[PDB]
């Protein structure tokens, strides 16, 4: 009954281009891990349609996710940093913002 609330930084990629866009991707990383903003990153390097807004997917269930990134979500604590994570497009950076769960609504 889990929804994530994740934030995305997506880099697309051709089979070719991939290695040296993962490289990219893994700089963009070690920024957010020293403390970059997530938001301004996605701002300026995610070239998904969630950029503008921070890359904020706001709240969702892990079947609305790919298989590589819905089993990266899966196993990741909140409010860490996963990635890159190689998907068929390019690659992807994931921040677990938030997340809730539990079977009744009136519980919160």
């Amino acid at each position: 009954t889990e929804e994530y609330r994740i934030g995305e930084i997506f880099l697309a990629a051709t089979e070719e281009n991939k290695p040296q866009v993962f490289a990219n991707a893994e700089k963009i990383v070690e920024q957010l891990k020293q403390g970059g903003s997530f938001v301004a990153y996605a701002r300026q390097y995610s070239e998904a349609s969630t950029a503008a807004v921070g890359g904020d997917l706001g709240w969702i269930r892990l079947a609305q996710l790919p298989t590589e990134l819905a089993t990266t979500a899966a196993s990741m604590g909140p409010g860490q940093l996963a990635g890159p994570v190689e998907i068929r497009g390019g690659f992807s950076i994931l921040y677990l913002i938030d997340k809730r769960e539990g079977h009744h609504h009136h519980h919160h």
